[PDB]
Formats: structure tokens, sequence, C-alpha cells
């Protein structure tokens, strides 16, 4: 059928030939032209319209002349790749944010895009752009009034993703557009647990400086024992100079950084595994005290048993051997 | 007292000026110059002897001049600082072979210097050597009658240490000398247990031209899974070319660690390893598979239970991620 000449259009659309495009176009029917601008077309595992395609690969000069002159319905939907994922129900306009695409964005919501459709895991264009990061696409499309509010399946905002991902001048832009830094994921992670994790330690100041909460991981620990867990210490600091738990909870942190020094191979720094746990048992006798009840040797970790006394932890800063697997059974006490 | 040259002839043992020292000790009765050369040093919390500090700072000229004409003891052991940590029981050899000081451990062991004096912790300079994996030194002592077997406090061998730190050109020296690669430390582990958390590749090929591992590396494993739970991929297939339920777990927490680890973390990888366990453990009671209540943590999301359950969720990566946390405490907690 005519089902040649829509891979035609397609082909012209996605590798951005205007020439081509409007010479196909050129002289055919109302009925004919919606049939081969609204095709379906199957390339690869990409669901996609002229359009979409258009708008996905950053032709802007072809996204033109499909909504000025030939005025194509900007609400299609179709199912792309983005690297090595596939999404289903892309607009024109998240295939032009996701992949950065500044024109093709501008000119879509100038003429008339719903900057807040989503896809099926109801990522809305503006997350796109929150996800990869791209300042200008994330600042017009608010200041188009774009719903920094609406979020994925997970309830996992932009904000949210903006600092997973360490987007510091995305993070701070939304919270100054008063988004809020106090949104629980379906994990329960606020958006400072998530920049707890991976330290980014300026979002996770740019967070505080706009009045965000601690609230215990609905679902788990606090954003001070994710950032000690990830072994992040110049975050757990941080927050260790805002409201703590006297002795309590704050040597908890300490006790499980220091143990976070120690059992991931990655970063491992036996000489801070003691440091941060000599520390906490130093904040565990003061003045008037506070002990541990440690777990059996475990046949396992040879028998080796976690440390009571100041003094006792201080007979292993010689021994790096001792000191990494204190940190290992040190961690399987509050993990496990 | 003499306390006051005795200082002086440590500054010049330790600074390497060989005339300097030789001038303070020439006309000095032999009951001197072992006052001189025996007195222990303290610098920090470190007890050290000129001997000691010349043979820690490679200074060859005056670790010969010592042994050659004043005829000082190798035995002599004090407290001294490498990497950070404060060593006790280290003699001049050993700490010549940690700080890899090619001629100093080849002047010691020449003048008697026992190849197999242990530390605190008993290391052999042949450890020290094989941590900082200096292969000359590492011939040069096992050359000379050095003990590849006798291991540290902990049974850690120098196989065992050549594998973690990855000197690769030690640990296939080791081997081919013969060493055994069945050890086991304190914790169960064995040398590939090691290489596998590392994922020495080239290594764990190595132990597999000689070896055969057991469990444990401290929580009741085998060198493949602590390889998955180290994210070693090339590892954890490398080792996948072998013998054996044994083989869904791998691929399971392999794939588990692509979510949960951020610092090699792929959603891809996770999608991958996981889908291609799915073969034989859920439905029948195939075989068994207990499947945790989706409790709030990962959201509430339970664990695939049948192929195309992981099917569906090929795309999402917000999905993916709890999937992998899901299936990592199930083989875990
Ligand atoms: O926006 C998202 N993912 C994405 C798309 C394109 C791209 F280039 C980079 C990232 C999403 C996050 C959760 C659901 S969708
Ligand atoms: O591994 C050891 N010592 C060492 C390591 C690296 C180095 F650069 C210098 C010395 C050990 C000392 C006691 C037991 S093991």
């Amino acid at each position: 059928h005519m089902e040649g000449l829509a891979g035609y259009v397609y082909k012209a659309a996605s590798e951005g030939k205007v020439l081509t495009l409007a010479a196909l176009l050129l002289n055919r029917s109302e009925s004919d032209i919606r049939y081969l601008l609204g095709y379906v077309s199957q390339q690869g595992g990409q669901r996609s319209t002229p359009l979409i395609i258009a708008a996905r690969n950053g032709h802007a000069k072809v996204v033109r002349l499909l909504l000025e002159h030939y005025r194509v319905q900007t609400q299609q939907t179709g199912t792309v790749r983005f690297d090595g994922y596939v999404i289903d129900g892309a607009t024109a306009l998240w295939c032009a944010a996701g992949a950065g695409h500044f024109e093709v964005v501008k000119l879509l919501v100038s003429h008339g895009a719903n900057v807040n459709h989503t896809t099926v895991t109801n990522s809305t264009p503006l997350r796109a752009a929150c996800f990869d990061g791209r300042l200008d696409i994330v600042k017009y499309l608010v200041e188009n009034n774009a719903n920094i509010s609406i979020a994925n399946k997970y309830d996992n905002t932009c904000l949210m993703i903006a600092a997973y991902k360490g987007h510091t001048d995305v993070v701070r832009y939304l919270l100054e557009q008063r988004a809020d830094p106090n949104a629980k994921a379906h994990c329960g992670a606020t958006a400072l647990h998530f920049a707890a994790e991976a330290g980014h330690i300026d979002i996770v100041k740019e967070l505080i400086k706009w009045r965000a909460a601690i609230v215990v991981n609905g679902h788990g620990m606090t954003p001070l024992k994710v950032a000690a867990e990830s072994c992040k210490a110049d975050v757990v600091e941080l927050l260790l100079s805002h409201a703590d738990c006297d002795r309590r909870s704050r040597i908890e942190a300490l006790e499980l950084l220091g143990a976070s020094f120690a059992n991931d191979r990655e970063n491992y720094d036996i000489i801070k595994t003691y440091h941060y746990l000599y520390l906490a048992m130093l904040e565990r006798f003061q003045d008037g005290i506070l002990e541990k009840e440690v777990l059996p040797p475990i046949h396992a970790y040879g028998n080796r048993t976690e440390c009571r006394n100041p003094q006792e932890l201080e007979s292993i800063r010689q021994d790096r051997d001792a000191l990494h697997m204190e940190g290992l059974i040190v961690r399987e006490r509050i993990l496990g």
C-alpha cells in the first residue's frame, strides 16, 4: 500500500532532510497526508511518527515544517529508545527533552505542546530534563507552566532524581521555584536521602538552606545513616553539624561510617575505619556512659569480637587485618 | 651520659650519611660501639636501632659499614612505621623488604639475616615483599630459603596478599615456586576468594591452572559468590566455566549487585543476570524459591517469580533497581 510511501516520509524526517520531506508531501491529498504523517513506523525497537523521530533526533529544521504548514497534532505518543532502555508513551516533546534538543523543545511548546503529558512511568518532559540535568530545558518548561510537582509512578519527583544524578544547579533552581524538598517516594526516600547516598555535598547544603526536614527513610534509616553506610564521610559530618541526638543516634552514624570504610573494597581505608570507630567510643564514656551489646564471635570472622572499651579498640590500632574485620562485624550488628 | 652521641649516630644512620656515621664510631671501644649501635631510639611510637633505620630508609652504604666493619647483629628488632601502621618485631631485613630496598635486602641476608624471622603479627620479609609486590626481592628471598608457607597471625599466606593487592607477577612466581593455593585464613578465605573480591582476572586464571576453592571468605561463600557480590562480572563468568542451584545463585547475586553497587552500577546488567538466572526456582514443591513478602523498604514490589514477570519490568529504571535490592537481601541479609 502507501505503507511504502510512509517509509520514505519517516526516513526523511528521522535524518532531517527538510528538502526531501517537502518534496514527498507536496502534492498530497489531506486524507493521504494524515496517513503519511500519522503512520506508526517500526524501526528497531521504536514505534514512532515522523514528528516524534524528528524531535528525538533534534532536527528542528524538520519539526518546524510539520507544525507550521502541515499542522501536525503535537499530542502524538510512541515508544522510542533512549540509550538502552525502551520508553513507551513518549511524546515528541518528551523525546526532545530527554535528548536535550534545546530548539525542538522551544518550538513544540511554543506551538502549543502539552508540557505535562507523561510516559507510562509518568515521567514528564521536565523530569527527563531533570534526569539529564539540562538546565536550559528545566528553566524553559517551568516558566512555560510545567508542573514541577507531578512525579513518576514511584512518587520519585524531578527534585529527587536531580539530586541522585547530582545536578547541583538544576536542584537549586527547583528549590527556588519552591519545589517541596520533603516529598517521599514509594521507597520512602527524600530528596536528601538520595543526595546523601551519592554524596552530593553541595546539593545536601542547598536542600538544608531551603528548610528541608529530617525524616526517617520511611522504610529504613535517616539521611545521615544512608550517608554513613554509603561511606560519604564529608556528607556524614555536614549533617552532624545540624540537630542530632546528643550521643545516641549521633554515635551510631560514626560507628557505621567507620564500619563502611572497612567493608567495601572500593574506598577501603582501615585508618579511618579506626578513626571514626574510636571517636565513637570517646563519645560513649565522656561524662556520666553508654556501652554496646556485642554479638558472639561468630565462627566466620575468625573469633574476633567487637570492642567494648576504648583501650580495647586502641590495642588494634596496629593491626590492619583485625581492624578490617572489626569493621565487618561492627557493620553486621547494625545491619543484620 | 653518652646518650647524646648515641642520638647523633642514629641521625647519621637514618639520613644515610655513611661518612658522618663512620666519623662518630671510629675511636670508640667495642663496649661503646655496642651502646651507640644498640640504642633503641623513640621517635613517636617507634623503637629503632641505627641499623634498622638504615635499612628502612634503604641507605645501603651505611648498612654495609655497619655489618662489615662494626659487625652489628642482624637479630636486632624494633617497632617501625610504614603505610601508617606501627609494626612491632621488625628487623632491618623485614623493613628493607616492605620498603622494596633491593640492595639492603641483598646486603643483610649475605651477612646472615634470618629470612624467616616474623613480626609480632608473624609477617615474613617474604610476606612484606609480597604485599608491596616487589618481584626482585620476592625471588631473592625465596632463593635464599624463605618459607612461602609461614603466614600471618590469621593464616594469611604470601599467596593471599599477592592476590588481594593484585601482583600478578608475584602470584605467578609463588605458584611456580609451588605455593599452596588451597590454604585458608581464619576467615576461611582462600587465595581465590581474595582475587575474586578485587576481580584480579589475570590472577584468577593463574590460580585456576592449579587450585580448587572451598567455601567461606568470612560469610560462607564460594569464590564465585564473592565475585558476584563484589559485582566482578568478568571474574564471575571465568569461574562460571566449571562445575555447577549454585549457578543460579551466582547469576542472581551478580545481577542483584549491579543495582545497589553505586560504584559499578548498571541497571541494564541487573536485568540480564537476573533474567538468565530464571530457569528453575519458584513454581515447584524447577525447584523451590521462597520470596520475601513485600517489605516497606524496596517499596512494596515483590520479587519476580516467573520469567514473564521480569519481562514486563525489562523497562523502568526505578523498578529494576529495587528488584536488585530484593534479590540481594534474599541471598544475604
Ligand atoms: O527521564 C527519564 N529517563 C531518561 C530519558 C532520556 C534520557 F536521555 C535520560 C534519562 C526517566 C526516569 C524515570 C522514568 S523516565
Ligand atoms: O603487609 C605488611 N606490611 C607492609 C605492607 C606494605 C608495605 F608497603 C610495607 C609493609 C604486613 C606487616 C605485618 C603483617 S602484613
